């Protein structure tokens, strides 16, 4: 009949079923398919990209957590959590015959005020405190299960973000590389500052360490060239087969030549070298290399200053680089090359060691994630209690600035804030306490001059302080979160008439 009722009781189908798959526990429910392609992942967003939609209500929801992921990349899933929980308290003044227009504008007073009061509980952290930079790190990696040495890995994180930090004060991710190479244990990590290589000397009367090298690039290869233009080789006197092999002779050398010329005492490439080039870089005593990645090649110029050279012929010093410290030993594994560069170093990387393959593919994983936490904390430069505590403090001073707002409308306002305890009642029911009996000391931290960092901890079970344990969580997710939440629920309590129409293009 009215069809609004049948469409309210829609959106606590998707709420309900992405709502324990949220924080450290949380049993997954798969609905596969019939096809039978069972993916056991303990993910909310994922299950949103592989379902079958019901009602166009719950294709708007998945917009804006898309937008929200990829700006953001954790927190979208708490939104549509406590989005639906505002519908499902919104039915019990439904009832009293409301309108739509008094109810809509009562949330959105209440996330306009909350965008204030998020800011004078958020506190400032400079961008060399060495006591919350190294909290933040710690609590990411806890989730991942590494208790070999977690307090170093966060220790190196930290002074690398502290070290790369940009006059504007930002932070880029592409300046911080991994490389995934197997060792005895985690105890041999170590950050070295520049970029390392398996690619060992092809020959040992090479160079074992030069300072102060040239660093020279080349995008060609090292064998017989070959004009740009059309060229074809003909042969009619089979006495001119031995003129072939003596020319080259002559081309690798006047070319080869040029590069002692010209001080390069480092060389690298990236194809094959030819079999009679060896012979020319053994009489003049220059490292040199093969098989290197073309994105690494662009990684060192850009680090250094230097310049790709194509023609060996139209080399010259200023495209030179600039190696701070080459050498090749060993580290608990296989030999490799340290270009390294303290003179002044534009882009730091990181290497870690394991047991086995399947163990460094784990943590290598934590390494990408931890920066996207400590990233937007050095660029906004404001963080809030983690845990759930920052919904509950809200709530209660939304009651006293519901009671400046006179008329029969103070109790939209009001349940909006009663909804917000959702975030405290799931992590609750997840450690097996009961959600009555302990929301009541929570309130005591918080009542007239209590400290504004009380959580609950999962762990120990019991309400402690969030900076001594280390929970924390950036700033812009809460914004975004109360941001999005305040419209998302726009979609839902602005429309008022089905669409029944045909032919829609």
């Amino acid at each position: 009949r009215d069809a609004q009722r049948m469409n309210i009781l829609a959106g606590r189908i998707i709420a309900e079923t992405v709502r324990s798959t949220l924080g450290p526990k949380g049993m997954d429910k798969m609905l596969v398919d019939d096809l039978g392609d069972v993916v056991v992942t303990n993910d909310g967003v994922t299950i949103l990209r592989e379902m079958s939609v019901e009602h166009p209500a719950a294709k708007m929801l998945i917009e804006v957590a898309k937008t929200q992921e990829k700006e953001v990349g954790d927190g979208t899933t708490t939104a549509v959590v406590v989005a639906g929980e505002l519908l499902r308290k919104a039915e019990e003044l439904l009832d009293q015959n409301v309108h739509p227009t008094i109810v809509v504008k009562g949330y959105q007073a209440a996330a306009q005020k909350a965008q204030e009061l998020l800011k004078t509980i958020a506190c400032e952290v400079g961008a060399q405190d060495k006591e919350i930079l190294t909290k933040i790190a710690m609590t990411s990696i806890t989730g991942k299960g590494a208790e070999k040495a977690k307090e170093k890995l966060a220790e190196i994180i930290v002074e690398a973000v502290s070290a790369v930090v940009d006059d504007e004060g930002k932070v880029d991710k592409d300046l911080i590389k991994i490389e995934k190479k197997s060792g005895a244990s985690i105890d041999d990590t170590e950050l070295i500052k520049g970029v390392l290589v398996d690619k060992e000397r092809v020959s040992a009367q090479m160079p074992k360490k030069v300072t102060d090298a040239k660093i020279a690039l080349l995008n060609c290869a090292i064998e017989i060239k070959e004009t740009e233009t059309d060229a074809e080789i003909r042969i009619t006197d089979p006495a001119k087969l031995m003129e072939f092999i003596e020319q080259e002779e002559k081309m690798l050398k006047d070319m080869v030549a040029e590069i002692k010329a010209s001080g390069a005492n480092v060389l690298f490439c990236q194809k094959g070298i030819d079999d009679l080039a060896q012979h020319y870089l053994a009489k003049e005593g220059i490292v040199a290399a093969r098989r290197v990645k073309k994105s690494d090649m662009e990684k060192l110029a850009k680090a250094t200053g230097a310049n790709v050279i194509t023609n060996i012929k139209d080399l010259s010093a200023q495209d030179l680089g600039d190696a701070g410290l080459v050498e090749e030993r060993k580290i608990s594994g296989d030999s490799m090359i340290f270009v390294e560069e303290c003179k002044h170093p534009k882009a730091v990387t990181m290497l870690i060691r394991g047991t086995t393959e399947h163990v460094i593919e784990e943590v290598a994983r934590a390494v990408d994630d931890a920066v996207g936490v400590v990233g937007c904390t050095i660029e906004d430069g404001r963080i809030v209690s983690g845990g759930g505590s920052t919904e509950v403090e809200l709530s209660m001073k939304l009651r006293e600035y519901a009671e400046g707002i006179s008329g029969r409308e103070q109790l939209a306002v009001r349940a909006f804030a009663d909804a917000l305890e959702v975030i405290p009642r799931t992590l609750a029911e997840n450690a097996g306490l009961d959600a009555i009996e302990i929301l009541v000391k929570v309130r005591a931290a918080h009542a007239s001059n209590g400290n504004k960092c009380a959580g609950l901890n999962v762990f120990t079970g019991a309400v402690e302080d969030m900076c001594e344990n280390g929970v924390v969580e950036p700033l812009r997710v809460k914004t975004q979160a109360i941001q999005s939440a305040a419209e998302s629920t726009e979609m839902l309590l602005r429309i008022d008439d089905v669409i029944a129409a045909e032919k829609l293009r």
